[PDB]
């Protein structure tokens, strides 16, 4: 304390909690989503994905959303583009910016991707290259920071190793993913530690799943470590394939609740950031997968 | 850090927890939750209560819990006990400790109970002199430590007059009780600053309801701040009348799932506590409220 007084909340509720959704839904309430989001103050929300629908049919149409959606002129609005292809399509749709992705596990990239971590990394180059002609901006994920499903326990010098690659690359900041939510807090901080011997606090966000019920006291242990930028899900959309789709990304309004709470500025309203949750629950719907909303919305 | 090395869970599954669930159930299975409990390693379970079953119908029967159950001599196996009545059938079934209750809030204090803190405090003297008499110890539960339903803000300084009171009317222990679950990590750190300069941290306890997803985090930072205490449901049993039946009380499991994160001991084996709530919702059932539970079964 030492806490940051000011924080990015990340908003991935389009892309990465729609993508983990079982049902896919119209291109019309997703522009609504990102719109009640850009409404609710966020500077950063993640649109949508360029992987192949024929793969993941909840991100089909996500060009038609790029194209629908009110863009506010202060906000950064992200795709995931897994591969050139996917690179080149959204730049056909105006992406300023747009996410790749490595794991801290080998076992793990074998199983998931079916490649080793620098095969995987060296695949990434060209679409570096071209983000880089471009002046497309590239966010680096890393998957099982605090833990491999596979492999069980992740050094943190191994994610450290895979951050700084990330960074060399051209990666302006890397999101530290507890992908399975197996994170606790004091394995967090030394994480961070470990980390930052190699790239600075100020190119860190902490990317953490709830699966476990863990994700905001990582969140503020992450915050007495000085990491200001958080990725997290609207209502908690949706789950984890290691969990039978038990909750997976930790929820904004939990988040939100924690750093009003603690006084830190992030620009976000609650009550229209709680609004557009609803809206989109009621599509799905699904029950608010946020605490906090579902306690706020009852209270009113 | 600075974090205790060895923390209490005091598990109130069997009676706070069910009681706040809709559904009653048999004696049989309360029984066999207790006995779960106790196979698990908790060294304190709150078995029941002797409130009135006329208005508490899922507490009915806990003087059967208490003469079914197999009491291990190392645990404190305690009961509620509301007025000099129920202590009286408390003392008739062989109980050793009861808990009695309190407010911070003289709005919430009103609304919950019909009376002001003190005249209240005064109605439990008469309990803890016959208590005193034989040799039952007291808990003290304190409601609204972190805010009021009713009157918002509640300021530290009157929670701490009400635990220093309670202290000396003879409570061994007061448990600072977040009742709607709207702390946060720094308020909570300030609130046991605040509590701290009245009755020591070895006298206090946490009781972090996770309505709005707040209960870990409210853990860590009281971890940090030295208290060794935390009441928690197995499961996730049962929800708050403020929030339309959502969240009550933190998970068991989830916590100790920081707990053993952090390596402190309890004592407590997960595989037989996670099993214990699987039973009981079952019974209920009722879809497990421990995240941490189902992400552990899912995975087995
Ligand atoms: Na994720
Ligand atoms: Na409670």
């Amino acid at each position: 304390m030492n806490l940051p007084k000011k924080v990015r909340l990340v908003e991935v509720g389009p892309r990465d909690g729609l993508q983990n959704e079982k049902q896919p839904i119209e291109v019309a309430d997703k522009i609504r989503l990102v719109d009640d989001l850009s409404a609710a103050g966020l500077d950063y929300i993640e649109v949508g994905s360029f992987v192949s629908p024929k793969w993941v049919p909840q991100m089909a149409g996500s060009a038609e959303v790029f194209a629908g959606i009110r863009q506010r002129p202060g906000v950064t609005y992200a795709a995931l583009a897994p591969n050139l292809k996917g690179f080149e399509a959204a730049l056909e749709s105006g992406v300023k910016e747009v996410a790749v992705f490595a794991a801290a596990s080998e076992a793990f990239s074998q199983r998931n991707i079916n490649c080793s971590i620098k095969d995987s990394l060296e695949r990434f180059v060209p679409v570096l290259e071209a983000a880089r002609q471009h002046q497309v901006r590239v966010r680096g994920y890393i998957s099982c920071v605090l833990g491999c499903p596979y492999d069980g326990d992740v050094d943190p010098r191994q994610v450290a190793w895979v951050a700084r690659e990330l960074q060399q690359m051209g990666c302006y900041e890397v999101s530290l993913g507890d992908t399975i939510g197996v994170g606790t807090a004091g394995a967090t901080r030394r994480l961070i530690e470990a980390v930052a011997s190699e790239v600075p606090r100020e190119r860190l966000a902490g990317h953490f799943h709830d699966t476990y019920g863990q994700a905001l006291a990582n969140i503020y242990a992450s915050l007495l470590e000085g990491i200001a930028v958080f990725d997290s899900s609207v209502a908690g959309l949706g789950g984890c394939p290691y969990a039978k789709g038990a909750t997976g990304n930790v929820a904004s309004e939990d988040v939100l609740y924690l750093l009003n709470g603690l006084e830190i500025h992030t620009g976000v309203d609650m009550h229209a950031l709680v609004d557009a949750g609803q809206r989109i629950c009621a599509v799905l719907g699904k029950s608010n997968g946020s605490r906090a909303a579902k306690a706020l919305l009852a209270k009113a």
